């Protein structure tokens, strides 16, 4: 058994929060969005890795005028700099947070709104999917 990349839905996984919508353009026709309305607001979610080792980060998002920039933590951990999700067209918005080492176990995935685009309407993260890419 060796490390495997894998898709996890935000609207399947444990969230401390988050309303499921459905859109036909999102991964699974479904999305979870954290309607923060300002900073320092935090949503969580519970991610498996069943391989210890190491994967680059995919965060998958809609794009909506009103997402906010936000700040990943894994485990109480800062991961990226703070990754602002506003962009001016398109259906998806699709991240690279970069590389990590993942211990075997549930890990804590913190988003924490730490500000917005100037352009942006608001504060808000709807998720799509968090892939893990081994
Ligand atoms: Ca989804």
């Amino acid at each position: 058994t060796a490390a495997v990349s894998t898709r996890l839905e935000a609207e399947a996984l444990t969230a401390s929060s988050g309303v499921i919508k459905s859109n036909a353009d999102a991964s699974g026709g479904q999305y979870r969005i954290f309607n923060a309305y300002g900073v320092a607001e935090q949503i969580d979610y519970a991610v498996p890795v069943s391989h210890a080792g190491a994967y680059d980060l995919v965060l998958g998002t809609m794009r909506f005028s009103d997402n906010g920039t936000y700040q990943l933590q894994i485990d109480g951990n800062d991961v990226g700099a703070p990754v602002d999700l506003f962009r001016p067209s398109g259906k998806v918005v699709v991240v690279d947070l970069g590389s990590v080492t993942l211990s075997a176990g549930v890990h804590e995935f913190t988003f924490t709104a730490v500000g917005k685009n100037t352009s942006s309407l608001g504060y808000k993260l709807p998720l799509d999917y968090i892939q893990l890419v081994s």
